[PDB]
């Protein structure tokens, strides 16, 4: 179809701000594996770039919504960092 996957990332987005989600939980892909399964390494090879937190044992202790959108340009936002844009994915996986 056409604009599906925005659509639901405005939702999302909607839903992820005003921490009601329990109403959420609705359709999307979540992501289980092993610690020794290197998921990390296929989502970074999504991006093209290194943006995951590494370290002994676990690091990732909070879901994770990664929303990729294709552009021209190349950066990184978070909604708890309203309107400031990262350029710097070393600083992406730092604030993290």
């Amino acid at each position: 179809m056409e604009e599906l996957i925005p659509l639901v990332n405005r939702l999302q987005d909607a839903f992820s701000a005003l921490g009601q989600s329990c109403l959420l939980e609705l359709p999307q892909i979540a992501v289980v594996g092993g610690q020794s399964a290197g998921k990390s390494s296929v989502l970074e090879n999504f991006v093209g770039r290194d943006f995951l937190p590494r370290g002994s044992g676990i690091v990732t202790r909070r879901p994770l919504v990664l929303q990729l959108v294709t552009s021209k340009a190349e950066y990184a936002e978070f909604l708890h960092c309203k309107g400031k844009k990262f350029t710097d994915f070393d600083e992406v996986r730092l604030e993290i």
